[PDB]
């Protein structure tokens, strides 16, 4: 049974409305699945925005 949570490998900065600025070892859980920009909520501020996937992992935790 995984889940949606994803963790970020590299550190980013956001540049958007509902956009989010992870680091480079962050933990995000995802709010919906789709191309290379996935929207997910930071645990660290329970906040949520847009994360690159191109440089993140996904996971069950």
């Amino acid at each position: 049974s995984e889940d949606i949570i994803v963790v970020a490998l590299y550190d980013y900065e956001a540049i958007h409305h509902e956009d989010l600025s992870f680091q480079k070892g962050d933990q995000m859980v995802v709010l919906e699945e789709s191309g290379e920009w996935w929207k997910a909520r930071s645990l660290a501020t329970r906040k949520e925005g847009y994360i690159p996937s191109n440089y993140v992992a996904r996971v069950d935790s």
